[PDB]
């Protein structure tokens, strides 16, 4: 049936479109292709640990994966599964792997909770388009509000077993002229000294947060989607997934949509229209419905870059070993506080986050998730044989962003006299992990397949809102960036459209 607004997903563009549509009046459905995480499982939680990967682990997949980093001591974890609508989806394309959350909230189930700004020169190269002072001194300060961002206590992370980790890399970046920063985050760190005091059920220092934080964390069902069912103008229907769009006769949108349960059996075909459609699906799931739409000829008017300019945010993985003397520590929470902030805008710029690692046991080992500036983008270009969005990203484009990680990292190595560990990714010596992405970003960038506000070229009333939007790189960790660009788009959107 009919609703004034639909909003594909419940991911961040998704939470923020559908608060401020319910709060201006609009009744607005949002359809999710994957669970509300609600139900305690079979140990009495709804979601697994890291240590004990099951079904709730994955989307549809047959067996567990070590998180990646943790395969030489977490692949004894592993385990064959029913097919099952999990929490994390890897998605495999043919050089890249993007990996993304299935529920309601999208990634902010299954992500590091790492809540950070960009550089405001950096947003400026990026989105020249687009007013900055806007975005700072109103959009990124409403966005950090609503997500319930919060900040680590110093005294407690210098003291605290849980952040050795964290201060072993500090101490070794400085010994090579390198800086560390604090990392803002929507786990809440008052929560998090409580469970190291044993006083509140554990979830960050549990090994927990890949396939969702039992607790602690403020994922979007928690604060935006929260606030816009409290608005009483939104619904979620979940284990619901858009298939195609098209502009109706009579005017609006309409969709089919498929209802399936968890194991995957399709249920219903539906048809639902609207007048107002915003696109929360994700950099993937939005851009190839666009693509899908535009070469089965459902809206046949979309522009050729739709489908284009899509980057990994820079994502290289890498891990250095440690000195006998520096232990990283058995316990390592799940929640990274420190970054290596190496980010100066040119081409050698690196922003590292320092990574747990979730063995449990002594290691040695000291892992780094790094966002760099490579200028190289990919392409989804739709296939009609298979009905799927094909990304044509090949595993050489990631060479400049290689290159710039093994440079600031071959600084600590010269300055510590360590080495990097090369088994950690494969049996193949291989220190840098460069095919898989947490950081998906464009497919359908801002200005380029629609206006500075997310209205798609070629349609009116008809709207991106999410990851696909960003030109590839933010230059950090990227959901409160996504977050402070739906405010400010659905804002202007609702003023002028709706
Ligand atoms: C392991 C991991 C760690 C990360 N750590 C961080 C971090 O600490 N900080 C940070 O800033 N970022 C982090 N990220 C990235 C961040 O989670 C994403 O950038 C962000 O979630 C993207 O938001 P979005 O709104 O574009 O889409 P998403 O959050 O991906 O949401 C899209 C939603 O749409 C649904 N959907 C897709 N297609 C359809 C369809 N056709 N029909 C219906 N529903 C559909 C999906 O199931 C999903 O729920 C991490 C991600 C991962 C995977």
């Amino acid at each position: 049936g009919y609703v004034p607004a639909v909003v594909i997903g419940t991911g961040y563009g998704a939470a923020v479109s559908a608060l401020r549509l319910g709060e201006a009046g609009v009744q607005t459905l949002m359809l999710e292709m994957g669970q509300l995480w609600n139900q305690p499982g079979p140990d009495g939680n709804i979601f697994c640990g890291m240590l004990n990967p099951d079904k709730r682990s994955s989307w549809f997949k047959n067996r567990t994966e070590a998180p990646l980093g943790s395969f030489l001591w977490l692949d004894v974890v592993n385990r064959n599964i029913d097919p099952y609508a999990g929490v994390l989806d890897r998605v495999n394309y043919d050089q890249m792997s993007v990996y993304v959350g299935r529920g309601v909230g999208g990634g902010s189930l299954v992500n590091g909770g790492m809540a950070v700004e960009p550089k405001r020169s950096y947003f400026e190269e990026i989105l020249p388009r687009v007013d900055s002072s806007e975005m700072y001194d109103r959009y990124f300060p409403r966005a950090n509000s609503m997500l319930r961002v919060n900040h680590i206590d110093t005294k407690w992370f210098e003291d605290t077993e849980w952040y050795k980790f964290a201060r072993v890399s500090r101490e070794q970046a400085g010994k090579a002229g390198l800086g560390t920063v604090f990392v803002p985050n929507v786990y809440d760190f008052g929560y998090m000294q409580r469970e190291a005091a044993g006083e509140v059920p554990k979830s960050a220092l549990a090994t927990e947060v890949i396939y969702g934080n039992n607790h602690g964390k403020q994922s979007l069902d928690k604060t935006y989607l929260a606030a816009a069912l409290g608005t009483g103008k939104v619904t979620i229907q979940t284990l619901h997934q858009v298939k195609t769009i098209r502009q109706t006769k009579d005017g609006g949108y309409a969709l089919t949509v498929e209802q399936k349960d968890t194991d995957g059996k399709l249920l219903a075909t539906k048809e639902i229209s609207c007048r107002y459609l915003f696109l929360g699906a994700g950099s993937l799931g939005s851009t190839e419905l666009l693509v899908r739409a535009r070469d089965t000829g459902t809206l046949p008017n979309l522009n050729s870059e739709v489908g284009a300019g899509w980057g990994p945010n820079g994502n290289i993985m890498t891990a250095r070993a440690n000195h006998m003397w520096n232990p990283t520590g058995a316990h390592q929470s799940s929640i990274p506080a420190l970054g290596i902030d190496a980010w100066d805008n040119s081409d050698s710029s690196v922003f590292a986050e320092i990574a747990p690692m979730p063995a449990g046991l002594e290691t040695w080992v000291s892992l780094y998730l790094a966002i760099t500036k490579n200028p190289q983008r990919g392409t989804f270009v739709y296939d009609a044989a298979t009905d799927r969005a094909k990304l044509n990203w090949t595993r050489d484009q990631n060479a400049p962003a290689v290159n710039a990680a093994k440079a600031l990292f071959d600084r600590i190595n010269k300055a510590n006299g360590t080495i990097y560990r090369y088994d950690l990714f494969g049996t193949q010596l291989k220190a840098f992990a460069d095919d898989f992405c947490y950081h998906p970003l464009g497919g359908c960038v801002l200005g380029k397949a629609t206006d500075d506000y997310g209205r798609v070229a070629g349609y009116k009333n008809l709207y991106v809102t999410d990851g696909s939007l960003i030109p590839g790189s933010v230059g950090v960790n990227p959901f409160v960036t996504i977050t402070a660009l739906a405010e400010r788009n659905v804002e202007r959107i609702i003023k002028q459209d709706v």
